[PDB]
């Protein structure tokens, strides 16, 4: 039964806390909590493979992906791990989080603790966008906020 | 090989960034970075339990401690262990930071990552304080910066 906390933040308006519970090791791990800040309606929800934070949420490199596959949703086979797909932020902008997927870890390969977690601009496509930006990334827009996987209590 | 990397942060003016490296598994670890906006002269440095930021640095626990131990400095046998000693403010407010040990990993079940290092407002008296927060804390007063330690290129 492992948990982490990511704390998100960023140059604008966008602030979150995500939570991760994972109740047995390669179970599904439920994920949740809530972003603010955000416009309303969708945006890209994915986990970057570096927990570097160094030049703000550029340094978080590319989209965690160990077993090298293309971009796709958290519901298609072809995905990348990192892949969460996205979140919906109501009127008032805030975002109430809650995912379930068996394909992230808190432990053991396909661990996510230590890397980064992000949100951005627009919607994840889940690359069917018909442009390269889509096959890559989904073509989500810009970064708005990010921070380090935790381990917690 | 393994590489790790953590932005410190706080409410006040004392930032930086810190690196690990261990090239081997299970073997020491080099942490080396800078650290600013701090008072001239020694400051508490240590790895706490919990990657957890939420409520600033307050949320991620006591020092890490697998091994139930006291505190202590990082030369001593009974240590935290993350307990990394002291760091160094010049007269400018920068510490350039330079360590090596081998209790704390970037691996295995003394592993770092995602757990959270923290500077402190004081000196951390390395548990020769003669009272109860000097084997618990090392009496270091308080956490000017922190963030949570993540995978690195
Ligand atoms: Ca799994
Ligand atoms: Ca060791
Ligand atoms: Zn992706
Ligand atoms: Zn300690």
């Amino acid at each position: 039964a492992t948990k982490a906390v990511c704390v998100l933040k960023g140059d604008g308006p966008v602030q979150g806390i995500i939570n991760f519970e994972q109740k047995e090791s390669n179970g599904p791990v439920k994920v949740w909590g809530s972003i603010k800040g955000l416009t309303e309606g969708l945006h890209g929800f994915r986990v970057q493979e570096f927990g570097d934070n160094t030049a703000g949420c550029t340094s978080a490199g590319p989209h965690f992906n160990p077993l090298s596959r293309k971009h796709g949703g958290p519901k298609d086979e072809e995905r990348h791990v990192g892949d969460l797909g996205n979140v919906t932020a109501d009127k008032d902008g805030v975002a109430d989080v809650s995912i379930e997927d068996s394909v992230i870890s808190l432990s053991g390969d396909h661990c996510i603790i230590g890397r980064t977690l992000v949100v951005h601009e627009k919607a994840d496509d889940l690359g069917k966008g018909g442009n390269e930006e889509s096959t890559k990334t989904g073509n989500a827009g810009s970064r708005l906020a990010c921070g380090v996987i935790g381990i917690a209590q």
